[PDB]
């Protein structure tokens, strides 16, 4: 199972994006957004922070989610990661266009503001960029932040977690950073043991929606909802069959 030293080594943060984000990937990322558009717009989910968990070098998991928290902090185990990253946060001429995805965002939000504003309201709204470790007791290290109010974590913990119990624990370490009360809002590939960037491999753990389910409730939260895609990614991707997306409130 890829261990954290070969996401340093041999995770391309640029081919990444080029593999994923720029099809089967396309109908993947459209349902992902009109999944957190749904989450952060038409439902409760609101607040003051939010901390998204694995963010990798991506932003499009925060563009409906900027609209509903003051603030976000981001987090990844790789700096490499966080500094493409930081490369868009900074408006820099080789930072990855996600204007297209970007304009899909503001079309779902029913073309209130145009793209450029809302790039702008995401810049404004990313306060911190920290390292993270899920398989840490305190992934984000030795000092505190404050209880976030929603936790996201989009396509991270079917690969942080080598096997079920690890994948248990994540839950709970992340949990020491979220407030009673406050929202767990994950995606992630189902049944899936592996994914590519090009000709690199890296594991996944290969989880069904009985399995996820059952872990979120030990872990200490309630389940509001639970919905999935089976689409699988192009076959020179992954062998997932689909993918999920779940809402959680951790317990009072
Ligand atoms: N142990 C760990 N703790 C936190 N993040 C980890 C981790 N092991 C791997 N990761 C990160 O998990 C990410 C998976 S790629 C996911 C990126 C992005 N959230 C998206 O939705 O596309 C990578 O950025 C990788 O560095
Ligand atoms: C980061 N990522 C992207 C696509 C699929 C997977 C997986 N866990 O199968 C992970």
């Amino acid at each position: 199972f890829t261990s954290k030293d070969t996401y340093l080594r041999h995770f391309n943060p640029r081919d990444y994006l080029e593999k994923y984000y720029k099809s089967a990937e396309s109908q993947i990322l459209k349902h992902l957004l009109e999944n957190l558009f749904k989450i952060f717009c038409l439902d409760g989910v609101k607040g003051d922070l939010l901390i998204d968990i694995g963010s990798g070098p991506t932003i499009y998991q925060l563009l409906s989610a900027c609209e509903s928290f003051k603030e976000i902090i981001v987090t990844d185990y790789s700096d490499q990661n966080l500094q493409e990253l930081e490369k868009w946060l900074k408006k820099e001429p080789e930072a990855f266009d996600w204007s297209p995805v970007v304009t899909y965002v503001c079309d779902l939000e029913g073309n209130r503001v145009k793209g450029p504003e809302k790039e702008e309201k995401l810049r404004q709204a990313v306060k911190q960029v920290l390292k993270c470790d899920v398989t840490q007791s305190q992934p984000l290290g030795a000092v505190p932040l404050p209880l976030a109010d929603c936790l996201l974590s989009t396509l991270c913990l079917d690969a942080a977690c080598p096997d079920l119990p690890t994948y248990r624990r994540a839950l709970r370490n992340l949990g020491s950073l979220l407030k009673p009360g406050g929202f767990l809002v994950i995606m992630d590939a189902l049944k899936s043991s592996y994914y590519m960037i090009g000709e690199q491999k890296f594991s996944s753990l290969p989880l069904g929606r009985e399995a996820v389910e059952a872990a979120v409730k030990e872990a200490g939260y309630t389940i509001e909802w639970f919905e999935v895609i089976s689409q699988s990614y192009s076959s020179t991707m992954a062998n997932n069959e689909g993918l999920f997306s779940l809402v959680g409130r951790k317990l009072s």
